[PDB]
């Protein structure tokens, strides 16, 4: 009985994926030597099973390389070696991923998993194959498209506190479409936290704050006037700032046009990628309660915008309601709960 030897790629093959590693195999003998070197002459890690049987890479392969791979096996039978070169994927272009929330992090029971390139990607679906998404408990979740480079993923439910969600981008290696490739890997867990559900309704002219379904703190609030009304619906609460300046121009919105501002502010919780904030607004405090004087803002007293800053977290929930405005844009970017289930489920890969 001959040895043989089994590697999981070909000789003279190109276009070889780097997701996955390069293994050797021997069968009627064992591996007596195995090595494997790149176009520069610089070995591979690698690792030899100890039954001697199994030959492994133990290190990432490059991209736009050729490898040399030698291997020996022995046995009672005889001798066997094989040469073998190849050469793996060449990327017309790189695109890292960049994961939300942050590792370890707490979040609201409205936190969806994030996952943005810096480019646009093509095969939306080769994307979506390559993410792996852990939960405790297990949910059905989603995948959804905000855009050509963020995908995001959600239940059809706000979370259940205490949930741990763990979630695996593994592009390094992917064609995610027209020569496209992923730079590398990505890696994060986080776990939900308390329910925090903030609704601002527009006929009392209040944010209520409930944790856990109590209310613990009842606002006063001047919103969005006629003109420039706040938009109803379901917002993710976002960043925080101790101090931010509101500059209209970000959106495309002259300073010095009708509608434009340029204004510093205290204790702004960002709940809109579009701009929307709860703030601390001293000069709007004799309306808050009664009429609507903002440009879609909820306007606040200082004590209780610093209370929103101190007490509610990335991924807790702002409902608004009664407004004369129209609904969020799901893909706003904090807007998600906004499209309906359905058509979340349904996704958009194409
Ligand atoms: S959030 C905010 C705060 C202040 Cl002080 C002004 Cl003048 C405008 C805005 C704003 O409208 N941002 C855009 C979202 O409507």
């Amino acid at each position: 009985l001959v040895p043989k030897l089994t590697a999981s790629v070909t000789d003279g093959a190109v276009g070889v994926t780097v997701d996955a590693p390069v293994s050797v195999t021997a069968a009627d003998g064992v591996l007596a030597a195995v090595t494997m070197v790149n176009d520069n002459g610089r070995p591979v890690a690698g690792r030899l099973s100890p039954d001697g049987l199994r030959w492994s890479t133990t290190e990432q392969l490059g991209y736009n390389r050729r490898y040399t791979l030698n291997a020996t096996a022995l046995g009672l039978g005889g001798a066997a070696t094989r040469q073998l070169t190849f050469q793996t994927s060449s990327p017309a272009h790189l695109t890292m991923p960049y994961v939300m929330p942050g590792d370890g992090e707490v979040v609201g029971v409205g936190e969806p998993v994030a996952i943005r390139f810096d480019e646009n990607i093509a095969d939306r679906g080769a994307a979506e194959k390559a993410i792996k998404i852990t939960t405790n408990p297990p949910v059905e979740g989603a995948f959804y498209w905000l855009n050509n480079r963020e995908v995001r993923w959600r239940p059809e439910h706000f979370w259940k506190p205490g949930t741990a969600v763990d979630v695996a981008v593994n592009t390094y290696g992917v064609d995610l479409g027209e020569g496209m490739f992923g730079e590398d890997n990505v890696q994060t867990h986080f776990t939900i936290g308390d329910e925090v559900i903030a609704t601002a309704d527009d006929n009392t002219k209040i944010l209520t704050v409930r944790v856990n379904g109590e209310v613990v703190k009842s606002m006063p609030t001047s919103m969005g006037k006629d003109s420039t009304p706040t938009a109803n619906g379901i917002y993710i609460v976002g960043s925080r700032y101790k101090h931010i300046i509101m500059d209209s121009s970000t959106y495309g919105v002259p300073v010095n046009s009708p509608n434009g501002y340029r204004t510093d502010v205290d204790w702004a919780t960002q709940i809109s990628y579009s701009g929307v904030f709860v703030h601390s607004a001293p000069w709007s405090v004799g309306a808050q309660g009664h009429t609507n004087t903002s440009h879609g803002c909820l306007n606040v007293s200082p004590s209780n915008a610093q209370w929103f800053y101190d007490h509610v977290k990335r991924g807790d929930i702002v409902e608004v309601v009664n407004t004369v405005g129209g609904t969020l844009p799901g893909i706003d970017g904090l807007g998600d709960w906004n499209i309906p289930w359905d058509q979340w489920r349904a996704g958009n890969a194409k």
